């Protein structure tokens, strides 16, 4: 209902790549898809930076020593997906 639906929002910012660790997460959750990641970091005011792994999410504030360890179904993301382009 009202113009909320009118317009459209994306949800879609996942890139399978390699875990993450030895970062500083402020929260990490157990789903197996980022896109539950997303809505559990969404309730986060401290999320920008995700990373899903292969079964465990990890909101990350910024960046610092987070490294990557596998890439067994791992899935991480960052704040902005498409910018700067033509």
């Amino acid at each position: 209902d009202y113009k909320d639906d009118d317009d459209k929002v994306k949800l879609t910012c996942y890139q399978n790549g390699v875990s993450f660790t030895g970062g500083k997460a402020i929260s990490e959750a157990k789903a197996a898809s980022s896109q539950a990641c997303q809505e559990l970091c969404e309730k986060d005011a401290k999320c920008r930076f995700f990373t899903l792994a292969s079964g465990k999410c990890s909101l990350f504030a910024d960046d610092a020593a987070l490294r990557p360890t596998k890439s067994d179904g791992a899935v991480s993301g960052n704040k902005r997906c498409i910018l700067l382009e033509d």
